[PDB]
């Protein structure tokens, strides 16, 4: 019809809703929501906060069909990916190597703090450890939090084009960050590693409203 989903359907890539015609309303005037098919494929699960024309798959999306619903000028259109999101080749093996290191860190740039733009490009270290995550700038700790049921961590949902390289981390209520990695692979490794370490602490770490 009037819009379509475009993009490589793989972890590491970005998907976007794009107009098929110049007569299609501007995306800024549209209301968009993304969903993932459930694990048993029976229904679609709203990806909370994924309300932009751009959505970058994250690890929970692998093996799932993704969907975008759009309301435009009093009409509606339901779209989906051609198929299931492909995994990132070799990523599983990399994560296994990272597990053996105990605490690993990643160079990151902080782009948001508790919902507010953070313009500084200063490189931070994002530490993903057996029991805690911490974010540091040089010698100073910005945030440190042990895995907890309150914590959230997922691929970013509201900031496309950079999106495939960034994650959202809510350390605790009112304390959150959007953090950008040097590559998509590094971003996804950090998400998977944090989730593995959290799981070993009997914590199920996910994005807001995720079905696990």
């Amino acid at each position: 019809l009037v819009y379509e989903i475009d993009g490589t359907e793989a972890l590491g890539s970005c998907l976007r809703v794009r107009p098929c015609s110049n007569d299609a309303p501007d995306l800024s005037k549209c209301t968009i929501q993304w969903y993932r098919s459930s694990s048993d494929g029976s229904k679609k699960e709203l990806i909370s906060g994924a309300t932009k024309s751009v959505y970058a798959p994250e690890p929970f999306d692998v093996g799932r069909v993704l969907h975008a619903d759009i309301i435009y000028d009093g009409h509606s259109l339901s779209l989906s990916t051609v198929g299931k999101i492909d995994p990132a080749a070799g990523l599983g093996s990399y994560v296994e190597a990272l597990v053996r290191k105990h605490d690993v860190d990643f160079n990151v740039v902080v782009t948001q703090m508790s919902g507010e733009d953070h313009t500084s490009e200063s490189i931070h270290l994002f530490h993903v450890g057996k029991m805690r995550i911490k974010l540091c700038k040089g010698k100073t700790v910005i945030a440190k939090e042990y895995y907890s049921s309150a914590m959230q961590l997922c691929g970013v949902r509201g900031g496309g084009n950079a999106a495939a390289q960034a994650l959202y981390w809510q350390a605790k209520k009112g304390v959150s960050f959007v953090i950008a990695f040097e590559s998509e692979r590094e971003r996804n490794a950090a998400i998977m590693l944090a989730r593995r370490f959290a799981c070993d602490c009997n914590v199920t770490l996910a994005g807001p409203e995720d079905r696990t």
